[PDB]
Order: C-alpha cells, then sequence, then structure tokens
C-alpha cells in the first residue's frame, strides 16, 4: 500500500495472509485473501499460478504482523487450492483473476470467529457502488514502488471507484480492463495498492454493509498519474464462487 496508514487486524479481521513453503523449509510472504467464510478465503490466481500445489501454502487469520506473529492468530494449512480455469495473463492485465483456498488447521478445523477474526459478506450480483464511492483497501505490499522490503505491519487506505468508461480511456488502460474488473484511485494518485497487496480486499459500505467488492489485481506501476489499480469485480463471479465453495 502507497500512502494510507497503518492498522492492525481487528480493523479487518477478514484478512488473510499467506505464505510458502520453499525448499529447505524457508517461508515468505505471498499475497493477501479475505476470509468469507470459516473455510474459505478468496484471493487472486495470478498469486498461486506458478506454484499450484496446495501443500506449500500457510494461511494466516488474525495476523497483524508481516514477520511476526500477532497474539491470538490462526494458523492453516490449505487443503484445497481453486484457481479459475479461465485465468489469463496479458502484459498486466490479467483475467479472471480469482482464486479459492479451502484452510484447514492441523486440528482439522476452519476459521474461529474472534475479535480479531472474522469475516467478510460477499455483494449481490452484479451489485456495485456508484462510481466515486469512497472504498478501502488492506495489505502488507510495499509502501514505495522502489522499496525492496514490504512493511512488517498492516496498512490500508481509502480508494474511489472509477467508471469503466473512464479507466477504457487510452490515458487510462485501454481495453487491458474489462467489465469483471473494477478501477479504483486516489483523485491525488497519492495512495495505491502496491506489489505485494494482491489478493488482498477492496472493502465497500454497499447499504450499510460491508462488502467485499474487489480483490486487488494488477496495475502499471503504484500510485501513478491515469494508471488506477485494477481488481477482479466480485459481483461477477458469484456462480463461480457459489460452486467451488
Ligand atoms: N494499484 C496499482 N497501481 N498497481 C498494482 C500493483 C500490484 C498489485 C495490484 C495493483
Amino acid at each position: 500500500i502507497i500512502g494510507g496508514e497503518f492498522t492492525t487486524i481487528e480493523n479487518q479481521p477478514w484478512f488473510a495472509a499467506i505464505y510458502r513453503r520453499h525448499r529447505g523449509g524457508s517461508v515468505t510472504y505471498v499475497c493477501g485473501g479475505s476470509l468469507i467464510s470459516p473455510c474459505w478465503v478468496i484471493s487472486a490466481t495470478h498469486c498461486f499460478i506458478d506454484y499450484p500445489k496446495k501443500e506449500d501454502y500457510i494461511v494466516y487469520l488474525g495476523r497483524s504482523r508481516l514477520n511476526s506473529n500477532t497474539q491470538g492468530e490462526m494458523k492453516f494449512e490449505v487443503e484445497n487450492l481453486i484457481l479459475h480455469k479461465d485465468y489469463s495473463a496479458d502484459t498486466l492485465a490479467h483475467h479472471n483473476d480469482i482464486a479459492l483456498l479451502k484452510i484447514r488447521s492441523k486440528e482439522g478445523r476452519c476459521a474461529q470467529p474472534s475479535r480479531t477474526i472474522q469475516t467478510i459478506a460477499l455483494p449481490s450480483m452484479y451489485n456495485d457502488p456508484q462510481f466515486g464511492t469512497s472504498c478501502e483497501i488492506t495489505g502488507f505490499g510495499k509502501e514505495q514502488s522502489t522499496d525492496y522490503l514490504y512493511p512488517e505491519q498492516l496498512k490500508m487506505t481509502v480508494v474511489k471507484l472509477i467508471s469503466h468508461r473512464e479507466c477504457q480511456q487510452p490515458h487510462y488502460y485501454g481495453s487491458e480492463v474489462t467489465t469483471k474488473m473494477l478501477c479504483a484511485a486516489d483523485p491525488q494518485w497519492k495512495t495505491d495498492s502496491c506489489q505485494g497487496d494482491a489478493g488482498g480486499p477492496l472493502v465497500c459500505s454497499l447499504q450499510g454493509r460491508m462488502t467485499l467488492t474487489g480483490i486487488v489485481s494488477w496495475g502499471r506501476g503504484c500510485a501513478l498519474k491515469d494508471k488506477p489499480g485494477v481488481y477482479t469485480r466480485v459481483s461477477h463471479f458469484l456462480p463461480w464462487i457459489r460452486s467451488h465453495t
């Protein structure tokens, strides 16, 4: 997250921190995800496409720090890693960038709600906030495009939804963005998601209900003029989610 503010897990209790084991046993951060139900975390396919093996991943819930445990956090194994079969990757635009991870602890249990662990509601089909609406994003991604390290403390910021016509414009992303995608950014391009934030949630208040409107997917650089963050439009993949869950 470029700009924005630091936060702890209680301000995004459905945020999931996903890591991967390497040969030798070293563990590195992979991407963010969102708990949509006790046993299910939704993320982005591009995060796992190069390493499809579910056994290599570890998922944490109620975790506020990148490399240090958070009191009360839960650790999970990935019982099933479901990627979207229609996934595609272009110059930058990832299509159908959505994935599902079925979590299971070593005790064979799913998530246990608490003050630091809760689920986020899915939107109604094809029901998104009006463009210009302010929503929030969360993640452990870079704080600066040139940074080498990722922040140790979770972060969040606010970005406004951009209309498809605006984003489809030449100056923006042209045709790289589709109806199954949502663009969002700061009117001053001061804050935005960045490398490491993929898979994370774009949450909007829709009719008094915090809703998982999008999933951090892609973008040209970070916090650059006319280059918004692009998000998987969740309200357009409900049938997919339904069946796979
Ligand atoms: N918001 C962005 N400009 N770029 C971006 C970078 C990395 C992941 C997701 C989105």
